[PDB]
């Protein structure tokens, strides 16, 4: 047969996510329905299993990705279906996505083929309205700035130093860059702004790093917004907005409980970017999948370099968590490319080209290792990839050390990651966990980059513009010195260069500019332009996106 | 004596939506929850009922509205709640609030003390997701109107022609005038625009004028947007956004089900301006309720002159309905106002303001009877009034044909509504309906302002800028000219003129500017500056906002 994504997503029988909810202890009070099969979960399930068993955190990441796609996720859910079937308590927690790409691209499956989680059309659309939680409270505090000005500007904010932007989540480039504050005395104070997709906010991300509301809260206190003319910092506190936005976020803070193509128990919450940010689902998803569960599958976002790092550096670090197991997905077709091979000519096998490439997933293992996390591995496989490139493939893996199996779930359903189920179990039985950070809170803020771009990106040095300094001295000076460090960067490359493919050496890293988020905790250091308001297409999905008499809808995937 | 609005609201004893809805004859099946308190019904309910008669329809109207208040859905909660007491089987359907008043000015129930439609927090807030819905479904024609210049312009709109807007749920003044598309070839296409409220975008008016999704879409082909530069108008349905629009409502299109206090039910779906569109709720939730009731309350937007006029020459006329019953609500203080006491002396007894403030209500109730509909006035009784207060206004409201009776649902919920739910009971027994618009659609525009102003605002004539004058020229000859017209102007005036309370004489109209709206069906004539993006005060309601620990929710109202 030929059955698509989507239709593989209705044909599915779902159970009503309350009685998976029982079938995990929540209580019917609880839950907080959305319909018979999305439901809200309440911070009472972690704040009364407060100190219960925390089962065992298996984070899945990924090689570095490439024009192939590696389906990430997939291969997170369908290794989620496995261990359920192998009879365990085990939630998958997986990242909520942007609207917007829904009518530029087109929506995708959460995760794949026999590896969903569902329904997958409301989760790519409104879902249980969280992403409009942190529109708007981002964007009050973009009119509370603007309103202050407007009465007088109290504070004595400079106009022109505002870094707080609005945000919307549809790709939209019109807005990139705007004026806004026309129209003389009675319209506001003029001023240069722009919107970025909602999906990279502060906000969202601080919904994905708190770890309850009153949390929440106090983190917006410390967003900046901006500075005065004399060059000190104004933050949200100053403008006693903090209230006003953890209200308005009040329902988006409860984690959405959804399911698998075969109801194994999914959270679905958060989902910020991963270069900008760390492009993890919420603490909160995890640490209540945690408290549930005997074992928690998850993922983040980007490369293994950028995602897994960051997922312990920062999401980790922040939660006391202590992940236990790791996969890395990979497939052949995507190594190849990292040997060299361009898109239209992996049709072929190249077996030299797959001994080339490969130098790129024993750098991210040897990374893993790195933190005291006992790595494994994964292969997708597809129609094309001959049993003499797996091979190759296998035999390597033992040969860099660490364990290693294979997937199908795209066309197998939770039996294909079957093997791989049995070898994360096999890696917690025997294999326990010696986890630390790789870097330290105490080191200064170029230590912290360089011990980041030297030991993982495999880099020999790092360097700064004349603003890049300019950026970090006023930081340590403003006493932001002690935050953790978010890479922005190309995820195409270890190094900021994205067409430096495989495992490239000799090369250094260049932080052109330096950010703040001051209320998602952590420094921002980029070396390209950060791409923060995608756009649409030349022949966009909106075109052709119809919805007829019976709810029938063509277009959307 | 009485509690405050909110606390009234967290204390009230509220059931099981799923309920009512079986209590009513809604089918399980037909029921999206959202809580145990909120549901989304479904188009199939009244699919299904189509043949059944409906229900009697009664509005619920006011005065001119003053500084000193009137309090209009207060009435039409407590009178929908006194017909529950009498044994009546009714709802009641309402508009959504729009969000972000709840930050400047204050968050207020939906009514007010004992009379109030529940749970009040939710409603005020993100309730269910509708005007997010409309907030994305109107953006996206925004991006891709965007989108299509950047891409080349072949439609060959002329960017500086474009009047479709952005729109944004909460009060923004900055937003109002705006310059878009910068930053170079590579960013969009520059041009000047701005943001309104959602409420009052276009798409929030289709949703309230919509019979059914596909109905909904069919508008928004209709939506123009802008100009070519030969001046041939160019539409959403050129644009071809129709399915993605109609998918971002795909929910939005189900009303609401929700309670008063004491249980009744209630729809609340939609809710447009009043000035700019019908100040009506959705065709679609009041259709509902005709079939599933035999009474239905539901009332219309700022004073009789506006609302009740565009409920009946719009909404009735779209729908087919035909009003049984009006009631208008006054009170002794906002007919002195009327009758030229100031609001700081509104205290002090005077019978001579009150019989020349009557004016205003009296010829309130004469428009009504211009549309065949029988009048019941309602007292909303104030603690301050004397007994020859309220006497003579009986005697005058009586002189003037009209039955009246004293409401106190506001202390006393269904019951303080008694007599008056007696009264249009009565009134319903014995002088039946003999509706008809004001106006035939194949007059002029001209000829349909002119009668509106004349026989509803008591006007001599109107007068036309030259600008106004080349709109009505063009939307003629464009064919629009057999559409509605919808006066925006001010509420606080039969005439154009704010300053004038009362019964204002030997005045004219001006009418400046004239808009379109081609999706929702009708024609804008704006006579002052209407402000349809209004700012936050000089100490914002969000400044003292705040939820703690608990979840104890202080500043918001
Ligand atoms: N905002 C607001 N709205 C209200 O309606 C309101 N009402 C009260 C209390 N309500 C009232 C209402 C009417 C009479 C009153 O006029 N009493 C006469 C009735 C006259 C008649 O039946 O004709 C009496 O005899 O006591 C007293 C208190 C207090 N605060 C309020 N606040």
């Amino acid at each position: 047969k030929v059955p698509s994504d989507i239709e593989i997503a209705q044909a599915a029988k779902m159970k009503p996510v309350m009685e998976l909810a029982r079938g995990l202890g929540i209580q019917e009070d609880e839950v907080e329905l959305y319909g018979k099969y999305k439901a809200k979960i309440s911070l009472d399930v972690y704040r009364r299993l407060k100190d219960k068993p925390d089962g065992k955190l298996i984070l899945v990441t990924a090689i570095t990705p490439t024009p192939a796609g590696e389906g990430k996720t997939t291969t997170s859910v369908g290794l989620t279906d496995a261990l359920a079937r192998l009879g365990k308590r085990v939630m998958v927690c997986l990242r909520e996505p942007s609207l917007g790409p829904s009518f530029g691209i087109k929506g995708g499956a959460a995760g794949g083929g026999y590896a969903q989680v569902v329904p997958m059309e409301d989760i790519n659309l409104h879902f249980t309205g969280d992403i409009h939680a942190v529109t708007y409270a981002h964007n009050l505090l973009a009119a509370m700035v603007d309103n202050h000005l407007q009465q007088g500007n109290v504070l004595n904010i400079d106009p022109r130093t505002i870094t707080w932007r609005r945000v919307i989540d549809l790709n939209d480039r019109a807005l990139r860059n705007i004026v806004i504050g026309l129209g003389g005395k009675a319209n506001g104070v003029p001023r240069e702004t722009g919107f970025d997709i909602s999906v990279a906010s502060e906000v969202m991300a601080c919904l994905c790093l708190a770890s309850d509301l009153m949390d929440l809260k106090e983190r917006f206190s410390r967003i900046v917004v901006g500075y005065t003319y004399d060059g000190k910092p104004v933050t949200a506190g100053d403008l006693e907005a903090q209230g006003s936005m953890a209200l308005l976020m009040k329902d988006a803070i409860k984690p959405n409980l959804v399911q698998t193509l075969e109801n194994t128990p999914a959270f679905i919450h958060g989902g910020p970017f991963a270069n900008i940010a760390h492009g993890c689902n919420s603490i909160i998803a995890t640490k209540t999948a945690l408290k549930l569960a005997d074992y928690v599958v998850t993922e983040a976002g980007f490369g293994a370099d950028l995602g897994a790092e960051k997922f312990y550096d920062v999401k980790c670090r922040y939660a006391g968590f202590k992940p236990d197991a790791t996969v890395i997905v990979a497939t052949v077709r995507a190594l190849k490319m990292h040997g060299g091979v361009p898109k239209s000519d992996l049709a072929t096998e190249n077996l030299e080209a797959l001994r080339e490439g490969f130098a790129n997933l024993e750098k991210h293992i040897e990374n893993i290792g790195k933190f005291g996390v006992p790595a494994v591995v994964a292969i997708n496989a597809f129609p094309t990839d001959t049993e003499a490139e797996l091979n190759l493939l296998y035999e390597l893996c033992a040969k860099a050390g660490a364990e290693v199996a294979l997937s199908e779930v795209w066309a197998k359903g939770g039996e294909g990651g079957l093997e791989l189920a049995r070898k994360v179990l096999q890696t917690l039985e025997s294999r326990p966990s010696n986890f630390h950070v790789l870097y330290n809170l105490d080191l200064s803020i170029k230590d912290k980059i360089a011990k980041i771009a030297t030991e993982i990106y495999g880099a020999d040095g790092v360097n700064y513009t004349a603003e890049a300094d300019k950026a970090i001295q006023r930081y340590e000076s403003l006493g932001y010195g002690n935050l953790p460090v978010v890479m922005a960067k190309t995820q195409y490359s270890f190094s900021d260069d994205m067409t430096k493919l495989g495992r490239p050496r000799n090369f250094t890293i260049t932080v052109r500019e330096v950010r703040l988020s001051a209320g998602a905790g952590f420094i921002v250091p980029i070396t390209g332009a950060i791409m923060t308001m995608p756009g649409l297409p030349k022949r966009p999905a909106a075109c052709n996106i119809d919805i007829d008499a019976d709810g029938v809808i063509t277009g959307l995937f």
